[PDB]
This record gives C-alpha cells, structure tokens and sequence, in this order.
C-alpha cells in the first residue's frame, strides 16, 4: 500500500481503550527487540501474532503513540527493506516467519526486526548484544541497569538525561565485553533516537513531560503492556532530544575489530555531520548487499519500498537509485 498520510487528529487520547485490549502471547506470537510494535501488537494496533504490513506498522505507531509521520515512514521502509518480504508486503517485528511467505534468494535473510546488524543492532537499552546469544528477549539484568541509571540520573524517573548516561553505559559495556561490537551508519542512528522514545512516547500524553516511571517503563519494555488508562502523546513526534543524548558523550562511529576493548573509529561510517550519507550507505550498501541482481518482481517492489524510504527522508538529501529508475 501507499504509506498513510499523517493522523488527521493528534489529540492525546485513551490508546489502552476497548477496542485495543492487551493479551498475552498465543503459541506463534511473535514479539521482538522493539517494545513499541511489541505493545502496538499485544493490544491489537498491529496483528497480535507480531506480522504486519508497512501500512500497518505506520497506522499503528501514529495511532497508539502519535509517532510522527516522517519518522514513522523512514523506520518501517528501513526495516521492511532490510527484514521483510518485499513481495508479499510482510514483516515480522521479531524471529523469522514462514508467515512473511515464500522467500527471496539469498543474500537476502527476510530474518524479521530479530535479524541482527541490518536494524537490530548492538548496545540497546534492555537486550542484549547477538554476540552474547538473544537480541530480542527482554532483559531483567539490563532493565535493572535502566532503573539505577534512571534512580541516578532521572530522580526515579527516564528521562534524556538518564538516556544521555545510559546510552554512553551500554556503548562502554558493548566495547568491554562484545568483541564483535558494531556501531557504525544506521545503527549508530537508531540507537540514539531509541533512546529518546520511552521519554518522548511511552509517557502519558496528559503529562508529556519526558518523565518515564519505572512501573510504566516495565509494562512496555517487558509485557509490551500501556498502563491501565494510558494516553498516547498529545502531538506526532518521534527523536526530539536526541540533540541532548548526543551531547552528554559525543562519540563517533566504529567497532571493536574482532578483540574487547579495540574500538576502531570508522571514517567510511555516517555519523550526525553527514545523515545523508547514512540514507546513501542503507540502499547502496545494506539494501544492494541483500538484492544485488534481483530478479523483475523483486526489482519492482525494491523500487517501490526506495521510493517509500525516501518520503521519510530529511528534506535536502538527494535520492539514490541503486536498482534505476
Ligand atoms: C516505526 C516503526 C518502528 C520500527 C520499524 C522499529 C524497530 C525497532 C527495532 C528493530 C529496534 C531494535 C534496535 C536495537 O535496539 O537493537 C527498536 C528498538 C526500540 N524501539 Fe522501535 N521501531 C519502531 C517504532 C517505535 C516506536 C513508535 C517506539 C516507542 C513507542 C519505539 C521504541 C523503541 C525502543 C524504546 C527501542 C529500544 C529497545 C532497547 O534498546 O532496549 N519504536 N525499534
Ligand atoms: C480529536 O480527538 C480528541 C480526543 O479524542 C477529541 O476530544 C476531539 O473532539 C477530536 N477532534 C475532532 C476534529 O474530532
Ligand atoms: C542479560 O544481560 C546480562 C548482562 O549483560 C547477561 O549477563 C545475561 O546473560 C543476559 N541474559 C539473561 C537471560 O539474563
Ligand atoms: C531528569 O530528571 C532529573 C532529576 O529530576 C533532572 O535533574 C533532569 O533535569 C531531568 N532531565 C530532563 C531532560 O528532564
Ligand atoms: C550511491 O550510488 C549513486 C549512484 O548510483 C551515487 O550517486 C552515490 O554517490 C552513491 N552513494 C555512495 C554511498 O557512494
Ligand atoms: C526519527 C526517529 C528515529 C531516528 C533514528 C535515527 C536517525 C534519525 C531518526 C529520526
Ligand atoms: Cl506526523
Ligand atoms: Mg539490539
């Protein structure tokens, strides 16, 4: 489908309403790293077995979190480009489905938002580094972390400032212990702007005032659950204070090279001076490396998915055309 326009009426509203209940996990529920399509899934905005169109996955992220438009069209097309099944217009939000359809050829993984270092990637909040076995599980150790971090830095509660210190933790203990750690381009990204969505979307709309309570943190991050009555944001909005995470530990792109505590910075990496760069990198490198001779039905719906990402691209980027035009 076309990517949806942007909500008509951004009022802050009861999200957790009738319509939306939670439910837990049936057998084949698939959930994964992102506790904001988690939630969207587990009460109803998306299909609750976690597989979901673009559309979908837009249409939820707005309605449920008043995500803003923009930010909302760039992710999904980032993800569906990387993850999902371009033919049958499904994604996974966690493992790899037989559900998304029959497969493209390899190098293409169609690995769902569980594939690690297309979307997924190193350093998260609340799970933990594929080197050490689960990208995608909630983790109760890491969630410990984000509740001192938020007791240290936050008065109890998440904000950007806790993000800021957190963020700056989970790249040093990513370097320490991950030999394979990878921070580089769209990861480098993604990470910082993740942090900034617990304070900006998971705070009820009729505060909005970027302070996360830690009850309300683990409903999310672990049951994929709103609090009970819980309002979206009053406004669209996706990474507003990610200017703050970035400031508290300005740090550049790299990876450790194949050693603990080797972090190597790459100049060939994206980073905040050249977001251009990032999007040019995504479809020339990480798109073109999954499809590099697609077939003509593949070509097509790769076109069209570019075509879709680029909505979502910050004005003054020029688009790039791996596959033509
Ligand atoms: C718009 C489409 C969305 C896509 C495709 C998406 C995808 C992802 C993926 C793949 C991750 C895992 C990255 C990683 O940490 O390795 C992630 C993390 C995250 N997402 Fe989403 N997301 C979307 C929207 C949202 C929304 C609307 C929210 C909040 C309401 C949200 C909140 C988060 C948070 C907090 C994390 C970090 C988890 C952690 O580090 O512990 N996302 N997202
Ligand atoms: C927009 O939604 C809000 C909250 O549900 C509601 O109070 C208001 O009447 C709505 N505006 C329109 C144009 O329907
Ligand atoms: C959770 O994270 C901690 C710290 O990185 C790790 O030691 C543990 O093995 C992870 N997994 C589980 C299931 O707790
Ligand atoms: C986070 O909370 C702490 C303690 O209340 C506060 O000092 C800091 O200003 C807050 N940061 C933001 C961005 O709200
Ligand atoms: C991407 O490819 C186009 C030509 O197809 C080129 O104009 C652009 O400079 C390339 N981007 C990078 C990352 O080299
Ligand atoms: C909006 C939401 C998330 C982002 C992640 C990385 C870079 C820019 C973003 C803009
Ligand atoms: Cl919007
Ligand atoms: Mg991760």
């Amino acid at each position: 489908g076309l990517p949806p326009g942007p909500l008509e009426n951004s009022s802050a509203k009861l999200v957790n309403d009738e319509a939306h209940p939670w439910k837990p996990l049936r057998p084949g529920d698939i959930r994964g790293p992102c506790p904001g399509l988690n939630t969207l899934a587990s009460h109803g905005y998306l299909p609750r077995n976690g597989v979901a169109t673009p559309a979908q996955i837009i249409n939820a992220v707005q309605e449920g979190f008043n995500f803003d438009n923009q930010a909302a069209i760039f992710l999904t097309y980032a993800a569906h480009l990387v993850d999902g099944n371009l033919i049958t217009d499904l994604l996974s939000i966690g493992r790899k489905t037989r559900l998304t359809g029959p497969d493209p050829p390899p190098p293409a993984s169609v690995g769902g938002l569980n594939e690690h270092g297309t979307f997924e990637g190193d350093a998260s909040m609340t799970r933990g580094d594929a080197f050490f076995g689960n990208n995608h599980d909630f983790n109760e150790t890491l969630f410990e972390q984000l509740v001192d971090y938020s007791n240290r830095f936050g008065g109890g509660k998440y904000n950007l400032t806790v993000a800021g210190e957190l963020r700056f933790k989970r790249i040093q203990d990513s370097i320490a212990t991950n030999p394979n750690f990878s921070f580089v381009d769209f990861r480098f990204f993604t990470a910082y702007g993740e942090t900034t969505f617990p304070a900006n979307l998971f705070v009820d709309g009729r505060r909005d005032d970027g302070q996360l309570d830690m009850d309300a943190a683990r409903s999310f991050f672990q049951f994929s659950r709103m609090p009970d009555d819980f309002f979206r944001a009053p406004s669209p909005r996706s990474g507003t204070g990610v200017e703050v995470v970035v400031q508290a530990h300005p740090m550049q792109p790299g990876r450790n090279v194949g050693k603990i505590n080797s972090y190597t910075v790459d100049p060939t990496s994206s980073d905040f001076s050249t977001p251009c760069l990032m999007y040019e990198k995504f479809v020339n490198i990480t798109v073109k490396s999954l499809y590099p001779n697609p077939t003509v039905q593949l070509r097509k719906a790769l076109n069209t998915n570019l075509d879709f990402l680029f909505q979502g691209v910050a004005a003054g980027c020029t688009q790039v055309f791996p596959y033509g035009r």
